[PDB]
């Protein structure tokens, strides 16, 4: 699975910049972040949630200096409701991933 | 053009408003935009953020830490749309060093306060 | 069953915030109705904290059963076990999905402080 | 490979109940938890840290009812030293994994 639902709340696993072919997406951190968001969109919908019901997002990043660029993409998908809480953490990510995002969302 | 913000003098450090040191790590209390005379600093969210950073610097130094040793910052904010402005000030104190973790939360803050920040830092 | 404590009268700035469907409490401390800190061991303080939590949850249209996260602040991590004995009396059949404990500088005479996140029904 | 070191802090990846041969340990959540701690010990050691310099632990489990049993074991390795921050949270773990722990420790 791609997460767990407990007590009306979906706790996703981390979504990475993976395309449906199994390759890491081509391009810069923005391109990767867009793919992370396509992957989140699908797991959120599957769970009965959406970008508008995310209460917390956690951004795992290879380099904290790249956060401004991730955040530009983040704001396009969370353009109706910015999550009330977010965290950003430097982490060791899978090979060629520059960004990974997990979310906590209310299930309607 | 080079841009500087004039550094604010810090609030007086109270005995329960500083923080605690455990196992070489300093865990600050949340610092709010109070000036040396105990009132909220004048001005917008950026001015309030500058005051918070001044107050942080004071408590970090008292604890034997500094901005360079901050490994986590949590920003408590009245309104998430004001994050961009807070982060503009954040980047002036955490310029050459960015803490490895940071979090932002919408929160209920004391009257007139638009921002509060707490830090975790390594005691050298 | 422990004697219920009388909740403090909590001011507008100490009763937290609702953002969309979620209530985010401020940290509740062992304050009594008379404005003084509980005089008693950490378990009595924790019971006080829980009655203050009960009051702020109910005013927000939430309850202990809708708490999805709790964070306990304590001066000494050695005291966690006793706080947790009390925690389990209020969070008995329902256990919040996330739970943290942190060492912190607390207000004068407070041995424990608790914040919660809860769904507004 | 596993985790990362930033500014004197080691941030481990989540350690699961796998033996050195890659097999999921036999037995209850307590036995699994002991294996997670052997695994944690190895990665802390590699990073130049120890249980004594762990400043935060996060425990992942499938159901929060499992916590008291995990914590009995946690208290054996974190006895005279108790990490200053401790979180527990529900998550989707790997097939057959009942428990997963990640730590943050000071690198002396
Ligand atoms: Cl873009
Ligand atoms: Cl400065
Ligand atoms: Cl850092
Ligand atoms: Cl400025
Ligand atoms: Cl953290
Ligand atoms: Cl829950
Ligand atoms: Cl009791
Ligand atoms: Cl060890
Ligand atoms: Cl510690
Ligand atoms: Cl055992
Ligand atoms: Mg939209
Ligand atoms: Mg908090
Ligand atoms: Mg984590
Ligand atoms: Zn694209
Ligand atoms: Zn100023
Ligand atoms: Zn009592």
């Amino acid at each position: 699975s791609q997460g767990i639902i407990v007590n009306n709340m979906f706790y996703s696993s981390g979504q990475i910049p993976l395309t449906p072919s199994g390759e890491m997406v081509n391009g810069d951190i923005k391109e990767q972040t867009h793919q992370v968001f396509s992957n989140l969109k699908a797991v959120l919908e599957e769970a009965g949630a959406s970008f508008e019901t995310v209460v917390k997002a956690t951004v795992f990043i290879a380099d904290m200096e790249q956060f401004a660029e991730v955040n530009e993409v983040y704001g396009q998908y969370f353009d109706t409701h910015k999550p009330a809480r977010f965290c950003v953490e430097v982490a060791r990510l899978p090979k060629d991933a520059l960004v990974e995002i997990e979310v906590i969302a209310l299930v309607k």
